[PDB]
C-alpha cells in the first residue's frame, strides 16, 4: 500500500488515460452528452458507470473525492462547495422527524446555528453530551437516536472526544457516527479507522491550504455516501462544488503532509513560549504536557495539529490590545491557511451562540484562537512577543 | 434608467474604484481579514458594511448579485452554487412543519424530489394546482398557505401561469410568491414587476449560456434576500458560488440580450418547420398561434423562448430513433447552452417521478425537449429533418 | 447533402470536438497542465520526431490550445492555427522566423504602435531592411518590389485611422515577385473579412480583442497553411518568443469565439448608427467610418469587410484642445486603450497607443492630434447617444 | 528583515489595500480606464504611476514580481509567459549584430536553439566556455562581450560556475552577468547576492511546485528589468503572463521552501542508493561527496536539490529498459513537480540524433535523468529498485 503522501499526489489517476496529462484536465462543464439516449436512461436510473450532470457527479470531482476516500481510509468520498455544504447535506439525508442527534458540548458557530434554528426547528431532537464522558452518552441513548455528530478537537477550545469508546457504544444502538474533521485532517487523524461510520470537513481549511476556496468533503461507506449524494446534494441542498475550486482543492492536498508538519512544529514553539508568560492564564494546546486530555490526544491524533487557544489576564481589554497590535498575524476568521490568522470566538465566529448559550457550552470571555501559518517562527514569535507587551 | 444591455455590462460597477480595471478583480478568497477587533465586531454585527467570510458574502458574489437584481428589477440577489441551491436555500428558510406550499402542477424533477421526498417530509404540506385556473387557486388557499411556488413556463411541457393573477390571490390571502424564471431570464419575463416576491433561476442554463459552470440566483426584496442568506445559504445548504464560476457567470450575461435573440428566433423557425412534419402529433412553442396560452404568453414574455417540447406519432419508440438519428443536437439534459440539447424524458430522466406521477402531472412518453442554441438555422433543420425520417 | 459546409455559427461553437471522445463532456475539459508523459520510452520518441500524433509540453502544443488553433483556422479558411500569449506574441513569432539579416520586409503606411516600435527599434536593429509602402496604391507596391523583398506585412484597416489595402491586389504581386504576404485581421475579425481567402499567406490577430469579446485575457492567433504554422510554431515561439498561451486564456478565448458572430453584429450596427449621429454634428471635422460613403475608401470596404465594423476615427473643431474636453465629459463610455470589448472605450493614439512614435513619425505615418478612436460596445445604442451627446455639448 | 517562508507568503501584499482580502484578487483584466486623459498620457510617458495595459503591467504580475524580488533579493522582477520567455526577452533586449554572448558549456536544449538558430543567425556571435574554469574565460573575454550567460547547475550533467569569480570577470570588462537559476530556486541559491547582474527562471518547474502552469521570472537591478520590460516583452516577445497563472505561481510559492527541502531529502536518499548499485557506472548529484565540484556546490547552493543524473552500464539498451519498468515514476521531460520524473534523453529527446552527436555534447548512451517528487521516499525506492533489476 503506497505511503499518505504518494497518495495524495497520485491517487485514482493514471497519465495515460488523459492523452497523458501530468495534471488532471479540469471537467469545467455542467453537463455531459450521450451516444444514446439508452445509455443514458441506464445512467439515471444507476445501472452504468458514467456521467451526466455535474451537481449530481463530475470526474474531476471523482478524482478529488476517491482521492480524500483514500487518506481517510474511506470506501467513497463527495465533494461540495463548502463545508456547511457537507454536514449539512450529511444530517438531511441521515435524519428525519423524530429522530434524535447526539451532539458533542461544543459545535462550531454555523452548526450550532444549522442544528437548533435550521433542522431542530423541523421536529428532529437535539441533546448536548460531553464525548469524553462514555456513561453519560450510554444514559444519552434512546432507540430514537440515529445519529452522533461531534467535533475533535472542538472549535474552538480543543476538547476530544473518545472516538473508539463513542463508537462501540454507537454499533450496539445502531447509531450513525458522524466526525468532523476539519482541524485535524486525515494526516494526523483518521475517525473511520477508529470506528466513525463518516468524516466531514470543511475542506476550505487545511486541505485547501491557501485561503482561495470554500468547500466541503464527505467520506465513509459506499451506502451512506451514495445517499448524501443523491438526497442530500441532489435534492436538499445543491452544494455543488466548482470543477475549477476541486482542482485548486486537489493541487493543496499535494503538500497536504509537509504543510501540516510545519504548522504543527510552528504551533508547538509558540505554545510552549505562551506557557512561560505572565500574561498568560489558561492554554488549550494538545501538545502541551498540561493540557487535560493530553492522553486521549496521542491515542487519536499523531501531531497536536495547528490551532492554539488561550485566555489572557486582563480578560476581554486584553484581548483587543493585543489582537490590535498585531503585524504580521492577521485579524480574520477561519484557519489552516499559510497565512497566520487570529480571532476572538464569540464576537465573530461564534457569534450565532447568545451570552447565555456562549457560557452554557464552554466558549469564554477573553479567549483569543490563534491558526498558526506556515511564517518562520521567529517572526511569529517577534509579533505575539510585541503584542503581549501591547495588552498591558 | 439604462437599457438593460447597458446594465447587463455595466451595473454595479465602476473601474474607478479597482484600480482602473475595466474588468472587476476576481476575489478568490475564502477570508476577508479586518483593522481592529472592533471593526470585525460591527461586521459581524451588521452594523458595519464590510466583508469577513465568502459563504455569507463576497465582493465578485455581490458584484453579480447586484447586477442580476437590476436585471430583474428587484432589491437585492445572492449568488450560490446551484438552481437547487436557490431553489432548497429558498424554501427552507420560507417554510416549517404545518406550513403548506402551493405548487405550480408540474415541476423540474428535482424541485419535485426536493418537495415531496425532502422538505415535505420534515412536515410541510404541498397541494398541487393548476397555476392558469386562477379559480382552482383561490379555492386551494387556506390560512396555512405560506408559499405559492411556480414555474413559466414549467417544464417539460411549458405550461404557463398568469404571475399578476396568481400574486392578486397572494396578496389577498397573504402569502409569498416563488417564480422559477430559469426558461426566460430577466431579458424576456420580470415576475418581480408582475407582482411575485422572489424569483429563482438555475444560473446554469441561459445566464451562463455556455455550459460551463452550475450557479443559481435568488432575486427579490433585502428583507426576504437578507433571510434567505443568513439563514438558507449560511446555515442549510452551503450551497456557497466559487468567485471564478460568479465571473464566468457575469462574462455570460455581458451577451445575454444578444444571444437570447438568437435562441429565440432560431427556436420559433424550427418550431414553425416541426409543426408542418408528419411525424410530429403535437408541439408546445409559445410563439406559434396554436399554443393554448398564446395570449398569455404574449402577454408576460417579450419573446417565446428557446425551449421546444414535441411529440412524434409513433410514441416512445420514435422518440429514441429521433434522438439517437441527431447529428448536431447532442443527447443531453440541461439547457440554454450554445449548444443545441435534446431530451427524451420517456427514454431518459422519466425523471425521479413514478409513472404515475409522470402521467398524473402532465409528463409523456412520446415527449422529446429540445433546448435550441445559437447554431445557424440551417444545419438545425437539416439535422432535425433527417432525425424525423430517421424516427420511423 | 452531407459535403456542405456548416455556416460559420455552428463551426464556431462546435468544430473540432465531438463531446463522445472526452466522457461526453459538453464542454471541452481544460488541460491546464505543463508537461504530458509517455506509456513508453519510443513512444516518447516518435513525439520529438513527429512519427506519433502526441503529446510532450505545452510550450510546444496542447489539446485545449490545439482545439482553438483548429477553430480559429476553420473560420479563417485556413490549414492550421497557432495560439499564443499576446498580439504581439503572434506578430513577433510570425515575423522572427520568416525574416533573416538581408531579407526586406515591405509594410503598411499605418501600423499599431508596437508593431511599429518591433520593426524599427527590435528585428529592424538586426539586419533586416524596412519599408513603408501605400499598401492601397498597388502601382506603388510593385515598384517597391525588388528581389530580396520576403514578406509583405499591414494592418487592414490600419490602427489607428483605418486605412485599407487591396489584399487579393497585394498577393497577386506576391505571387509573381514570391513574398510571403502577412495581414493583422485583429479588427474585422474572420466574421467580416478573410485575408487568406482573397490570397493572404498568414494572418495574425491581438485576441485580446474582438475574439475574446469580453476583455478579460491577452492572446495572439496566427492562421495560415500547415507548412508555414509549423515553422511559426517549432522556430518562433518555441525558439525565440516563448509567448506560450494558457490553457486557462485559450478556453476563454474558445468561450468569446462562441459568440462572435452575435457581438461583431451588435458591434456594427451601433457604430453605424453611432457614426450617422456623428456626421450631423457641428463640432466633428471629419469622420472615419468605413459603413459612411465619406469614407475615403468606401468601395474597398464594401468588397472585402462584410460589414463596417465597430471602430470610429473622428477628429473635432477645436483640435487636441477639444479632444480632451469631450473625452473628460464622457461617462458610460470609458477612457482606455484596446477595443472590441463590451464595454464602449474612448482614446487618443498619438499620446496613447502610438507612443512609440516621435512626432515626426505621427504626422508622416498618417496619425494626426485631435484624432479621438472610439471602440463601440455592446450597449443599448440610446445609452451611448445619449452620452456621446452630452460630451458634445461639453466640448463646445 | 522577515525570513525566507514569511516574505514568500506575504512580501508586498497587504490585505487592508484591497477590501481585507486574505488572499489578493486576481486582476484577469487585459485592460485599465483613466479618470482623465491627463492621468492617462501621464502613465504612457511615466510621469503617473498607474495602470493602462496587461502586456506592459498587471497589478497581479507586479505583485508576483515584487515578491520574487525579495526572494532573490533583487531590485525589481518581471513575469513573462515562460523560462523561454524571460531568457529571450532578456537576452533580445541585451544584445544586438556584432555583440558577443559567453555561454556555458551545455545548456537547456530550446536555450541552445534560442542561441545558435535564434539570436546567432541575426548577427550575435557565440561562443561556448567553461564557467568554472576562471582563466579561460578571462582568456576569451572580448571586446564584443556583452553578456555571460549560464545556468549552474548546468545539465550534462549538475555541472557548477563560479558565479562570484564571473562577476569579478565581468564588473572588468562591464559586461552584464545573466544567470539561468531554475534548478536551485531563490531558496537554495541567490546568484545576485553572489554578483550576478540577473536571473532567469522557468516558474513552470520548481516555483510552481505542481505541473499546472508555464511562466518565466526576470530578476535583477530596475534599469535592466524595465528596458526588458518595455523592449523583450512589450516590443519583441509578447511573452506575457496571464493573471490567473500569475496568481497559481504566487500560490505555488507559498511552499517552496517545504518543497524544496523535501525535494532534496527524497533526492539525498536517492543519490545513495544509485551510487552503491551495480548497474550504475556513472552519477552526478551535488549532495554526493565523489561529486567534482562539491565543495564549490557547497558554497553556492544551502542544499543539494531534487536533480539527480547517472549512467547506466548496459548503455541505451538499459536505459531504454529502466525507463520502461517504472510505475510510479513518469516517463516525461520537465521537472520541479509534486510527481516523480524520469527522462532518458538517449531514447527521447535525442533519439533522432546519432550515437557519435550525443558523445560530444555531454550525453552518454545510457545518461538518465530524476526529478525527484514528492512522494514517500520507500515508494520511489521500490520503483527505481526494480526498475534497475529490469535494466539488467
Ligand atoms: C470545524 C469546522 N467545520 C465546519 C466549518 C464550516 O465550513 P465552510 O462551510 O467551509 O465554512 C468550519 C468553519 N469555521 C471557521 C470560519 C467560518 S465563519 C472558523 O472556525 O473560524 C469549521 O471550523
Ligand atoms: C492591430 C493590432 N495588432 C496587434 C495588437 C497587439 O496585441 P496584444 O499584444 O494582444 O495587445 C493590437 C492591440 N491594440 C491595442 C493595444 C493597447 S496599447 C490598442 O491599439 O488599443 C492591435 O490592435
Ligand atoms: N433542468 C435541466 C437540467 C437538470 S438535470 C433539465 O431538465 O434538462
Amino acid at each position: 500500500l503506497p505511503g499518505f503522501a504518494t497518495r495524495a499526489i497520485h491517487h485514482g489517476y493514471d497519465p495515460q488515460d488523459h492523452g497523458g496529462a501530468l495534471v488532471p484536465p479540469v471537467y469545467q462543464t455542467a453537463t455531459f452528452t450521450f451516444p444514446t439516449v439508452e445509455y443514458g436512461a441506464a445512467c439515471f436510473a444507476g445501472e452504468q458507470a458514467g456521467h451526466f450532470y455535474s451537481r449530481i457527479s463530475n470526474p474531476t470531482l471523482n478524482l478529488l473525492e476517491a482521492r480524500m476516500a483514500s487518506l481517510e481510509g474511506g470506501e467513497a468520498g463527495l465533494a461540495l462547495a463548502s463545508g456547511m455544504g457537507a454536514i449539512t447535506s450529511t444530517l438531511w439525508t441521515l435524519l428525519r422527524p423524530g429522530d434524535e442527534v447526539l451532539l458533542g458540548n461544543t459545535l462550531y458557530g454555523c452548526t450550532f446555528a444549522f442544528l437548533h434554528h435550521g433542522i431542530g426547528e423541523f421536529g428532529v431532537k437535539l441533546r448536548h453530551v460531553d464525548m469524553a464522558d462514555l456513561q453519560a452518552l450510554e444514559a444519552a441513548m434512546t432507540p430514537a437516536t440515529r445519529v452522533i455528530y461531534f467535533e475533535s478537537p472542538a472549535n474552538p477550545n480543543m476538547h476530544m472526544a473518545d472516538i473508539a469508546g463513542v463508537a462501540k457504544i454507537a454499533r450496539k444502538h445502531g447509531a450513525t457516527v458522524v466526525v468532523d474533521n476539519t482541524y485535524c485532517t486525515p494526516y494526523l487523524q483518521r475517525p473511520l479507522e477508529l470506528g466513525a461510520d463518516l468524516v466531514v470537513h470543511s475542506a476550505t481549511k487545511y486541505l485547501s491550504g491557501h485561503g482561495d476556496i470554500t468547500a466541503g468533503i464527505v467520506v465513509g461507506s459506499q451506502a451512506l455516501v451514495d445517499r448524501i449524494r443523491l438526497q442530500g446534494l441532489k435534492d436538499m441542498t445543491g452544494a455543488v462544488l466548482s470543477p475549477h475550486d476541486a482542482a485548486l482543492l486537489m493541487r493543496g492536498i499535494k503538500t497536504l503532509n509537509l504543510r501540516m508538519d510545519r504548522h504543527c512544529a510552528n504551533a508547538q514553539v509558540l505554545a510552549e513560549f505562551l506557557a512561560r508568560q505572565p500574561q498568560v492564564e489558561l492554554i488549550h494546546y494538545p501538545g502541551l504536557a498540561s493540557f487535560p486530555q493530553y492522553t486521549l490526544a496521542r491515542q487519536q491524533m499523531s501531531q497536536p495539529g495547528g490551532m492554539i487557544a488561550f485566555e489572557l489576564k486582563g480578560g476581554i481589554g486584553a484581548g483587543r490590545r493585543f489582537m490590535n497590535a498585531l503585524q504580521l498575524f492577521s485579524r480574520a476568521v477561519s484557519l489552516g491557511d499559510a497565512e497566520s490568522l487570529a480571532s476572538h470566538p464569540a464576537s465573530m465566529t461564534h457569534s450565532s451562540y447568545t451570552p447565555e448559550e456562549r457560557a452554557h457550552y464552554g466558549i469564554s470571555e477573553g479567549l483569543v484562537r490563534l491558526s498558526v501559518g506556515l511564517e518562520d517562527i521567529d517572526d511569529l514569535l517577534a509579533d505575539v512577543q510585541q503584542a503581549l507587551k501591547a495588552s498591558a
